[PDB]
């Protein structure tokens, strides 16, 4: 009769009401030859999505939107907590894929936990009551598409069993959505686990492309499944240019190091709010898009800041002014960030969620011991091609923001650019 506000997520009458035991394979070793993926072709089935949407399929969109965006703060909450001194970035559209991931290769236990911790109620027994994990994760496919229709965005998931699991291709098949470019490899993940370690970076370097060197504090050696999920965005920010020489980043009261420094001109939007006192400058990256950048009132304020501006549901501290003349200069950004999910997980007090008594008996042959789940991000901001002015010489926060489907792409913290 009545109908939750994330209706869209849910599976249909048609498809729940709409059989072979499931096929399987073992994944090829990680020494395996294999090209590189092309980060251009990636655009093109991202932009082949958003060019075919229809009005039925928007609304899932912003429905998914405000579920990953609050998944991502609660997240980032626990990142902070967690850890410094190079601050922090996290994709929430990201780490809501892994957690939905895990959700289509989980059965009931674990299943109605990922779904409700998701924030889609399960009124127990029902199956009109479940998530349609592959219908989200199209519309998850939907805000990542529209983000990048210059804006890049390539993500990648890694999926490293041990020597004889065998992974179901039914689940395989259903990450399709999240990324066509999701590479099973097996490996020994009990030997030397640094030797792996360093293998899976290894093997990143060559399929991605991306330098992304993440150290590991400690690798749990009786692990079977590994889900990593490699993202890297890269924003050519237009009405801005590269500055000649490089210029100093005030670090700390004591010492500074300096580095490039990108500025434009421009009718940027800019206010300073009033309740909590910090600055904030709109910079529109497409005609959609838009870069959020706070800066607080001095250094020491920005714990407080940061806890206080992205660390909540709301965005009441984004406003709309009438624009200004502005220019604009900010560190030629090449934010690097990584994280084990599993960590926050248990920061978040949900360390049994998957944990070793985890049932995902859809993902293989065998129940998988999922050791480490990483997020890792490089994100790029680089050059495009009376007047007071906005210096980010310190410290700050920033935003990647869509407007059409609502959902926050990127969010962190510059503590330090290299």
């Amino acid at each position: 009769v009545y109908i939750h506000p994330f209706h869209l997520l849910y599976y249909s009458k048609s498809t729940c009401a709409q059989t072979l035991p499931e096929p399987t394979f073992e994944p090829v070793p990680i020494q395996a030859k294999t090209s590189p993926v092309d980060e251009k072709t990636l655009r093109d089935k991202l932009v082949l999505a958003t060019e075919k949407l229809e009005a039925e399929d928007r609304q899932r969109a912003a429905q998914v939107a405000m579920i990953a965006n609050f998944m991502g703060f609660r997240m980032y909450k626990m990142l902070s907590e967690a850890r410094v001194a190079s601050g922090a970035v996290l994709s929430p559209p990201a780490l809501f894929g892994t957690l939905v991931s895990f959700y289509l290769g989980s059965l009931d236990p674990t299943a109605s936990q990922l779904q409700v911790l998701l924030g889609v109620p399960v009124k127990e027994g029902d199956c009109t009551s479940r998530l349609d994990g592959h219908k989200v994760l199209t519309a998850l496919q939907a805000v990542q598409g529209l983000l990048v229709t210059p804006l890049l965005q390539s993500t990648v998931v890694g999926l490293f069993t041990a020597p004889g699991l065998r992974l179901k291709q039914p689940f395989v098949e259903s990450l399709g959505p999240f990324t066509p470019a999701i590479f099973p490899r097996s490996l020994d993940l009990s030997t030397d686990p640094v030797l792996a370690a360093q293998k899976i970076n290894r093997f990143v370097q060559a399929v991605t492309g991306w330098k992304m060197n993440l150290p590991l504090e400690g690798v749990s050696t009786d692990s079977t499944l590994f889900f990593n999920t490699y993202v890297h965005f890269q924003g050519k920010m237009r009405g801005f240019s590269q500055l000649t020489g490089l210029h100093e980043f005030w670090v700390d009261n004591s010492t500074s190091v300096s580095v490039p420094m990108l500025s434009g001109t421009g009718n940027f939007q800019h206010w300073s709010d009033a309740q909590n006192n910090f600055s904030v400058t709109r910079v529109p990256l497409g005609e959609s898009v838009t870069l959020l950048l706070i800066q607080p009132q001095c250094a020491s304020d920005l714990d407080r800041v940061e806890v206080l501006v992205f660390q909540h549901d709301f965005l009441t501290w984004i406003k709309n002014p009438p624009p200004r003349a502005i220019r604009l200069t900010l560190p030629q950004l090449e934010i690097r960030g990584s994280y084990n999910l599993q960590d926050l997980l248990a920061q978040a007090k949900l360390s049994t969620l998957l944990g070793a008594e985890a049932n995902l008996g859809k993902m293989g042959d065998t129940n998988p011991r999922v050791g480490e789940v990483l997020n890792s991000i490089l994100l790029e901001l680089q050059a495009g091609e009376e007047v007071l002015d906005v210096t980010l010489s310190s410290p700050f926060l920033f935003a990647i923001y869509e407007r059409d489907s609502g959902a926050l792409h990127f969010l962190g913290r510059v503590d330090n650019p290299q």
